[PDB]
This record gives structure tokens, sequence and C-alpha cells, in this order.
């Protein structure tokens, strides 16, 4: 029922809980809304999930399959670095995909540059914020048709 | 009540759900099928477990402890290149195992040459598709009365 | 309410499961006395948790954020070494930690000398045993007061 | 400072020239008119500079300071990998940007993972063809105002 | 004539030679009988051959070629770790074959974790002793018959 | 002397010969006489050593077998990186050991988080300032019964 | 009908230095003229190009392409080790190349062992001085006709 | 008698076998023809070698300097990447020689890119066929005289 | 008179920007004529070059031993760890040469520890900011004169 | 005021015992008085130490910040390469310190690249002989006022 | 016998070839008789073999255990840096080694460094030339009484 | 003729301190009588030396020099890994040099593969306990007749 899937990794869960410094009051909750506008606007429906348990992401990729998920925007934070079976997943199901990071990756300690997933992405976009979701949104609608 | 245990890592439960020849018709299920009914004319009991969430797998190893299960039969796919914890689970119970992948491991992307199992394991079997299954259960039969 | 935390990490449920063959006689369960009554006595107010799944850690790390944990007390065990996932939590809740193992690591595989945690953290005891958590409690509770 | 200035790093000139696909039809100049047009439509100038010659790319860059350049889109090309030159011009004139590149760049040869801009760009985007550019551009944008 | 061809790297002759414990009771000869009988049982011919010489075994496997051999099961032994020279001996002829090891070899030095051979064959089998080279057996039978 | 000593390696002696906080307060007589204090308090002798010489440190640690030392308490403070000779002298009188470092290690360079020491110690403490030491005489004191 | 084209690249201007033997006699004009005449004789016209401008060479690369040039024989010279601009400008021209080398590249500092080309040429030549290039010419005009 | 002695390695006997698609019909012999022919032309002797064996190699290289052979031309094949004991076999010899490999070796698995005999070599041509040999063979010649 | 070469690398002409805490209070025609005025000063003629263009930079390399410049000043800022082709023209032209950098290069980034040039020089002055130049002329003029 | 302190590593001690031919001949004590010489012509006063002995020469430097030496000099030698402990000695002072090396380290072994206290240091002067300390002295000079 | 084996590797037989530079005067022949003649003074039986084929070696290591050799004097020369198949000829035999080198292997090329024996030999004895295997004989000698 | 010195590193002195075998009964006392008696039976004079500080041996080495000291046998124990001042000694000196290792350095830690000294050493002995200063000392007279 749900033409394009976005997936929120671990911890992601936490934004805008920290404080009027590092971050603003930017929520989780606040992207998928704009996020589902955005897909409203263009008549294609998207749904969203996030989870710290790296297997109910990948059961949910599994059932993104059966739904007839078309493209799915993944941002897998940690897990990026980490996760064979998050790989597997995207390959095993073929789901294509987009890889989001809101922070610059290739910024951060050396071990981050380092993805079990982006050479399978379609492709890309870290350190532009909640606006690589966006941006992913759009590549995604744009293929759709 | 089990003498051998046998364990499919993440995304093996996908194993012929893109029916028409990819991956081909064998699912999951069938694999399991064949290992019980071996196991039963061997006058051995055999259970399966199948999860994508490491602690699963983890919690699993455990029980079988406690069950006194004399040999595990682990497929960990993707996890064997990640999971230290599986490694320390299957050590901390003391539980011998053999190793089993469907594919040639040493036949695809380097990250999948490096395992925190294979050191440890009784053996090894890879590339050799569902059989490597039962050619491990054939020898853990061997080893057992 | 509950104030220091506690983490242990997968298979140290394991702990006391046996004669002198992996450890001695000594349980999870009797470490986390022991260290309920320590901080009693220092009218502290402590709190433990244990799981195999990395996502029940993570939850329970940000669930000590909205209640206000001051310090976490954690042996991640296996996941030192695999999870960055860990790492981003206790960084995003912004929580100091003492990382504890009760084994020395840098004794075994040299995989174990790696760790996505102890860069982080206000310092580290390994191979102390179960005395290595009372330390990290009292080096806590002199940073309280 | 209110105009943008994207640069084509080395062989970008080559898009579309041999015929039909795989990727065969745009071109470098259809891009350039695209972005153009995008700007114009937000009511912001933007200029283009496309040289295989290392030393005309830093150059145009040291001339962008003493012109109005707020933010550079650049797609440094086979440069990335290569010209530290190429960085300290962007650092020396302390005009922000964003690294574009229409390929996957993780998808193919290990050398070009690595990257002498990516960990001082703003954010940076692969493998969404020339969408990435008018990403960029979108971003810059809503970056001035 | 031929059909299925066993190889036995150097050293291998020397099995059951150092007879009390180490190694065990079992020959060279003895696990040749076996595999022998076990191809006689399913009407293949099988053929066997061991050398501590390189260009014997590089010869034999040429000769392989020119008998209409379908499928080798190697053991190459220590050759493994530095015969290039028999791997382009097998992909040269492209003759399928399965790698054979008695021992565990991921359980052993390091430098036994590289293998010149093991991402061109079919499969492996490490650490099941004898067992492993009538399992190769087992599976060469099935995708001949 | 006997029963137990520790070692402080190069440039502890200038602790608290900075005031403000690029060191702080406490000396290095100040954890001095703490720690004796404490092993008076526990009825067992307690000799400590300071040098920015290795070789006074290695004679040091030959006198301390002479002795009858049961255990040395050593904070290599630099030659933990650099000194086999230092690794040796403790192997070579047999005298367990715990390594300790104020600072975390960890979190400094790359270049810190190799020991020659720490696969040999008993346990290492690292970033507990000097509470590390009294920690560390704790365990001693109770592993001499 | 066909062209080829010969590319020199850095530093091969200064052929012919301290003349009676730091290098000998032989100048870039002179073996220009041998190929020439080499190529005059087969009936095959030949441009030739060098600079010490990594841009100028890629320019040319350009060139040829819409010049309808079939094959380029290359000595980048220096720009071996460092230029996958150089690299990405003979792939995106498509025109087989070879690659030439005065000296034995292998024989000098290991830096030197590594090629952006070599993986993508037709076949290279090193050490043979200026025959190397006359070798390749040979067989660049077999392989024309 | 000026000698010239050409050594073929391993495997390359194949030459001329697995005839219409992966490789031509050229064979050994006919590349040996080729050779002696030219060698005739030129009033020069030539002898020719092959084997699968490296000691039978080895003992040719001494053979042939009791011969007085002045210049070798070697294609090692898979030994070059192997095979220190040929390395010092030349070099114990000091005959001077040309190492010539078919294919282009740089385009394969990155194993391939070590030589033994490369760094000692005048001189390396790969990936031209067996023309390589030819221009060795016209190189050796002049150099003779 | 002697005639002395000093090059300047890419981004010196970035000379003084923001004067008051960006580390630049002179600009690079302030070092120039500094120079010229400490040449004159001691009867030696002192050229002076600038390019961002490594072609243009080794085009003046070839010019200079046409002219019998004696010793070269190279301050190659980024080029130091990235051209071979600049080594090979100061090699290739055998001026004696001293590589000057302004900033301490070991103190930022690891690529820059890394040179290509410091090898060959007779000596090497980093972190000095532009005394280092003058240091370098001053021991230029004695070994000439 | 303003003492500085030059500091000799070891085997300085050794200049000039070997002396032809016109390579080795000035002593330490030739440089100690040239450069004695050259700080009271600016009335600053400047001691001098050198030791074979690593725990010496971080005594020395100890003694230095008692004494308000404002910048050292000095030539590890050997121990650049080796001490951690004269890294932190120099860091634990505070005292600015700039490197000098008589010949060009980068010249040599490739151990010899590598330097504990080069990231520290002001600056670093290699490979100009014994003028290097001179230039030190007089950048050293001008940065007290 | 009560045997000692001495084992010399590939090109050991062209000892004695341009008495000047390039080698001594002594032959391999020569050593022998030295040898024999030592271990007939002993009242020791005394054997020697060379070959410059690994397979006729590893043959000859096999014998020796049904000849009740009791000691190996084995110079591998090139073999001890690339054959695993030698390593495990004398472990499967278990029959004690010492290795021995004429020239000194770690003043020679790096990957003359790594060898696949030394860690498995009682001692190494390198650079001493023929002395070495009469030191190596004389220590077998003490060893047997 | 003059003087053999023979060299003992540190913990060399703690020889002889356990029975029956973790190597116990031997000295370096009764290895220094040995060394000395054998010197007097061929009119050799020997002096010995032995420290744990790197600055004593250093040091001696060069009061050797001095005292016309022909050659040096030196076990340097753990400083063979660490010091390039003990190398840079024996270097600055030009006196030549034996290595002599009591145990088999290549079969214990990886970190113990590594000397600073081999390469320059005449030859090494490694793992023939103190036979090896014998053999040392015997090719050290019939070097200095």
């Amino acid at each position: 029922s749900s033409t394009i899937l976005v997936i929120h990794g671990p911890n992601l869960n936490l934004l805008g809980k920290r404080e009027p410094e590092v971050y603003g009051h930017l929520t989780l909750d606040n992207i998928n809304r704009q996020l589902i506008a955005q897909a409203e606007q263009a008549s294609i429906t998207l749904d969203t999930f996030q989870s710290n348990w790296e297997g109910a992401i990948v059961d949910r990729i599994h059932q993104a399959q059966t739904e007839g998920v078309k493209l799915i925007i993944i941002n897998p934070a940690a897990l990026t670095h980490t996760s064979v079976a998050l790989r597997d997943a995207l390959l095993g199901v073929a789901i294509p995909f987009i890889e989001v990071h809101l922070s610059n990756v290739h910024a951060r300690e050396a071990f981050r540059h380092h993805s079990y997933l982006s050479d399978k992405a379609i492709g890309v976009i870290c350190g532009l914020g909640a606006k690589g979701y966006s941006f992913a949104l759009d590549y995604a609608i744009e293929k759709i048709q």
C-alpha cells in the first residue's frame, strides 16, 4: 500500500531531545510529517519506520518486499559502519535504496568513513541535515514515474 | 529435549521467496524438513531456529545449554563477519559447532573472508548450498551416539 | 529515581552457570546485590540492567536520560568491539560512563584490543573481575558526592 | 555576497559524447542551463566553470573570493582523490562548498573511496546523476535566505 | 577412464605414519580406497593422485583435461597458501573443483587463512577430517547425476 | 620494602608542579603518602619508586625479586608504549603486576593505544586519576591471602 | 582509416642532458622521427604530443576522440603514479592505449610500482628504452590494418 | 654460439587447447618456431624451454650459465608472483633477463601486481600477447649486437 | 653572480587575507622583496616564481637548467604530497634544492607527513614561517660563495 | 630571564672522531661555542647539554622549567624515533621547542621518517648540518621580543 | 644411522663462480666434506642432500624419518621465504632442525625477513658463511649426548 | 692483536634464578668465564659488560672505539627491538658486530621479529642458548686472525 519507505536507524529517535544548543527542536516526527506531506503533494504513498533494534529494521525491509515498496530511503545511522545483515537484507529483497546521513560522516572519526551499504545504494547524501531526506525523496519521486 | 540444534542467521528466511529462478525454489522450511527427516532416520532429535535478531540467537544458544544440546550446526550468515557476541555465546556454553554457508563466501567481497566464528568451529562448509547442512548433520551424527 | 545505572552486555547472564570452569561460582545477580548495597551505604540509588539484545541496551540508555541518570557504569562485553550504535547512544544522551571488563582483553585475541567506547569513557578497568565494577562505583560516588 | 559558483572538474566536458546510453544524451551544457535557470527562478546569480587543468580551477576559486562568491558547488571528479592543492584553495579562500558526484563513487574502485575534499565540505551527494547538482543548489539557495 | 579426480597435496602421504595418537591410524591409502568404493557404488570412475612436487600436480591437472575429468576434489594442503601456478592450472583447464582440508585451517596460524584456490572453488570443506573428501564426493556425484 | 611495590615511570614527578588546570593540586608525593597509609591500614608494607631513567626502574624490579615483593603496581607512563626491556624485567622476575594510568590513554593519540605490558598484567586501570592506584592496591591487598 | 597518437608525459622533453652518458645522446625529437618514419613505412598517419601540463595532455586526449584516433601509445611518465584524471580521460574517450616507460619502473622507488593506468591499458612495456615505443607501434599497426 | 634462452613457465604448454572462445588458436610450439626463425634471420642461436616444475626451470637456468647463454627471455607466468628461488637462480648466474607476460597482469587480481623478478629484469613487457616475446628478442639482438 | 631560484607552489599567492588572527600578516610579494634584498646584499642574483599550475612550475625548473641556476629554494606547498612529476623535474635537471614550508607540516593531517621531494632535498625547513626561506637562502649563499 | 637551552641527543658527542675526508671534522664543542657566541651577541644567555642517557635529558628538561628556560633547541638524534618519554617531558614542562637534525632524516631508512616530537615542535630543520642549530637560535632570539 | 641430515636448498650448488667479487671460493662440496669430517671426528654419521626442486627436498625429509634421522641442519635458501610445504614436512616428521643461512638475510630485501621455518627451528644462524653449518653441527652433536 | 668486547643487554643479569628448567643453572657469570677462557686459549683479550641502562651500553661502545676493540659480540636482548640509539652507536664507532640471542626470537611474539641491529650485523645467532656466544667468538677469532 506504500510506494516509498523511509527507514531511520538507532538513536535517531533522540532528535530534538538534546537541547537549545546541540540541535534545536527538530525531532524525528517533524521530519516524518514533512516527508509525508511532500509525498502527498506528489500523489505518492510514504511510510516510515524507526528502531534501535537491527532485527526490527531487517524484518521491516523483508515486509517491504511483500508490500511492493518500490524504493527505500534509509538513514542507517551507526549501522552503516557495522551491519552486513542490513546490507544483505536490502540486497536480498532487491529494493533500490538511497542512503542518507544528517551529519557529514567524512568529517568525524575514521571508522565512520566505512559503510557496508554505500557501494550498493543508488546514491548517498551526507551532511545536509534533514533536507537530505527531502532531496532523496525528490529523486525517488522523479524515479518512480 | 533436542540432541542437535540447527541455527539459521538473518535473511535466511528469504530463501525461495523470489521464486522464478532468483535464489531458485528451495525454502528454509524445505531445508529444515530434510534435516529433521535425516535426524529421525538416525534416531536423533533435531530442533531448528531462525531469526533476524542477534539477541534472539544468543538467547537460543543459552537455552541450548540448559536443554543439554550436544552439538550446534550454525549458518550465522552475515553475523559471521560482525558478531563477537555470537562467538562468545557459543564459547560461553561450550557446545561444539559446525559453521555452514550456502554460498562460497571466499568468492565474494573481501569483508566476507573474515569470521568471528570459524577459528572456533570444529569445521566449516561453504559453497555447497543446502547439502552443506546435511553433511554437517551426517558428521554430527557420527560424532554422537 | 534510580540514580547511577549499571549496564551488563550480552552473555554476562552466564556468570556462575558452572563450577570453576569459565569462572568460579559468582553470578550476575551476586554482583548486582553487592553494587546495590555499596550504593545504599553511600545514600545513592542504583539500578542495573542486562540484555543480550543491542537494541534493548540502547533503549535503556535512552530511558536513562529521561530518568536523570548522572553516570553509567557499563560492561558492554562483546559489544565494545562491534557496536557503534552503543557509542552513539552514550554520546547522544551525554551521560558520562566508565567501561568495565571482568577479564583482561588485552591478554586475548587481537580483535579484543579494539573498542568503540573506550576513547569516550571517563576511564576503563579491565581484568580485575567483579571488583572492577565496585571500583567504578567508588569513583562514581566521589564524582557525585 | 550572494552569488554561487559551480565548478566541474576534469573529463566532465565528455558528458553525452558517446551517443545513446548507459548515461548518454545529457551534456555538461544541458546541466549548466538547468542550473542557471534554477538560480534565475530564485533571483540568484550563478556562474559555471569546467576545466581539465587543476591550476585553472585553483585560479578560478581565488577569483571567486575577490568577487561575490558566497558558496561553491564543486564536482572535482578525478581530482577529489588526488588534489590537496584544490583542498587548500577552498580552505584558503574560506568559501563553504558542497561536493557533488554524478556516479556512486563507493560502487567503483577502492581508490575512489578516498577524498581530499569531503571532510571539509558542508556535505556530499554521490550517485544521483545531475539532480545532485540541483539538490546542492536548492540547499545553497536556502542557506543565503 | 577417470571422471572424478582426487588430488592430495604435499605431506598427505604421512597420514597414519607417526602411528601413536597424532594423526590417527588412518592412511592416505585408506582414504583413497573408501573414496574409490563410494564412487564405484554410484557407477562413477574415480582416480587419485598424491605428490609432494607442485609440477607433478600441475601436470596431472593438465592430463585430467585430456582425459575428460568432469570435477576435481583437491586437498592442496600447504600449496593452498603458496601456489598461484596451481590456481592457474585449475582455471586453465576449466574443470570445476572442491577444496578440502582435514584440519580446521582457520584455527591455526594466520598465514593459513589465505588461499589462492578458495575463491574459485565451487566450495570448501575444512576441519572434518577424511569425511570432508567423502562429502565433497557425494556433492560431486549429485552434480553429475 | 617488601610485599607491594609501586612504580612510577618518567615525568610523573612533574605532577602538581603546575598549579592551574594543565595539572592541578595533587603531587606524586601526596599519591605516595595516600597509598602508604592505605597499605599500613591493612598491615601491608608498601614501598614506592619513581624515575625518569628506564634502567633505574629495571634495576628496582630486579631488586624487588630479591626483597620478596609479592605484587607490583606500575604506572609506566610513556614507557608502556616503548619499553620491551621493562616487559622482560617484570616477566623475568615473575612478579604479577597491575598497570595504572592517570589519564584515559585511549582518548589521546593512536600511538598511546599500544602497550608492551598490558597483555601480561593481571589487569589495567586507565583514566581514573590517582584513585586508579588506590583501586589497584585494594585489589592487591585482597589477592595476597 | 587510421591515426595513431603518441603522448609523452612530463620531463620527457629533457631527453639529451649531460650528453655523452648520464643518459645517452637520444632526444625526444629523435624518438618522434623514428616513430613517424616507422608509421609512414606502414601507410599509417601518426601524430605526437608532449607536455609538462596534465590538462594539456587531457585536452589532447579529448581532441583525439574528435579526430578519430584509433589507438594511443602513451608514456605518462610521472603521471602514471598520480593522475586519475588521465585515466578517466582515456576511459572517457574509449581509445585503447599502450603504456610505455623508458626505464624499468619496478627497479626504482616503491611508489613507482603503482599505476592509475596499467590495469586499463592493452599492455605495458617498461625498461626497454626508446625501442619500447617502436614495439608498441609495431603492435598497434598489426592491430589496426 | 651467441645463445639466447627463452624460458616458458607453468601452464604455458596449454596455449591453443581451449580453442575457439576463451583465448585463441596459437600454441607454444608456434611461438617457439617464430622466435627460432627470428633468431636465425639475425645469426643468433636460440634455445627454448618450458616446464610446470620450478626445479626444472631452475636447473635449466644453471645449465645456461655453463652453456654461455648471454641473455634470457623469461615468461615465468605464475611463478613471477611466488618464486624467490627463480629470482635467485637468475641472479646467481648473472645472466641478464627480460620478463614477458602474454596478458596484462595489472588488469587481473591484485596479487598478480607483485613480482619477485621485475625489479631485476632489464625490462618487462605485459599484455601484448606473443608479440611480447618477439619484441624482447628484437631488443636482445640489438643488445648483444 | 650565481643565480638562485625561489619557487612558490599553489595557493601561496593567497599572501595575507584577513590579517589579524589568520597568521597572515605578510604577502608573497613581501617575502620575495626581502629575499631579493638579502641576495643583493651578498652579490647574488635571485629570481622568484609562483604558480597554481604544476606544469608552469615544471617548465620553470627546465628553463632554470638552461639559465645555469645553481640552487633552487622551493616551497611546493600542497604539491609536495602529490607530484612525482615535480620530483622528476628537479632530479632530471640535477639542480640541488632546499624544501621550505611556512607551517609545521607534521602538526596537521597525516597525509601531510608524506613528501615526494624531501628525500632528495639537501634539507628541509618547516614551521618557521617566512624566516624559513631566509634561512634556506643564507645556507644557499654559503654553499656557493 | 631568557635562557635558551640546546639539547644534543645520543651519539652527537662523536662529532669529529674519524675526521677525514672533509665530512665529519667539526666537533660538538665547536657547534656549542658557535651558538654561545651567537647568543652573547644578542644579549641572551644560552646553556647546552648532551647525554647518551634518555633519563639525563629528561632530568635536564625538568630542571629547565625550574630555571625559566623560555625555549629549547633540541637535536634528539636517534631518540626522535623512539622516545615518547622525551615527548612527554617537553609537553609536561610546556617549554616550546625547535627540532634540529644535522643530516636529512627523510633520505635514510624508512624508520627515520617517524618522529615522536615533530608534531609538537614549533618547527623542524633537517639536513643543513650545524647551520640548522644557528637558524633555530636566530628564530628563537626574534621570538623572545 | 645415528644420523644428522644436512639439507641445502636451491641455488647452493652454485657456490663457486667468480672467485674475486660476487662469491668467494668455497663450494658446496667443500662444505659437505668439512661437515662429514667434523661428524666423523665425533663418531656421528652424517648425510647431505641438495636440490633445486622443492619436492625432492620434501621427499628427502620423509625418507629421513624412516631412516631414524635425529636432527636436520637445513639451509633452505630461497624456500625459507616461500615454502609452507617444507615447513609442514619438517613438522610432520617431527625431526628437530636448525636453520642456517650463509649471508645476513636481514641485510637484504625486506621480503627476505619473513621465514616459514624460523619460528619452528631450535635456532637460526645467519651471516656467518659456511661456519654457520659447523656451529649448527657442533650444537647438534652436544644435543644427541 | 687486541680486544673483543662482549655486550649483554637488559635483564641478562637474571640468568640462572630458577631451577631445574625455566633455563636455570647457567648464570651470566658462568657464560662470561667460559668466553674469557675461550679467548685466552687463542691468545685474545676479551672484556665483557652488562647493564639495564641503554646509555651505559652506548657509553661502553664509545669507550671501545678509543680502546681499539676490533669486534663486538652483542646480545642486546630487548633493546634489539627498540633502540635506534644502540644502532647509531655501533655504526658511529664503525666496530663490526655479531648479534646473539639465547632464545629463538622468531618463536615468540611478533614484535620480537623486528630488529634495529640485525641488518647491520655481520650475522646473527638465535635460539642456541649460551653456545651462540661461543660460536660468535670462534667466528670473531678466525676473522681477527
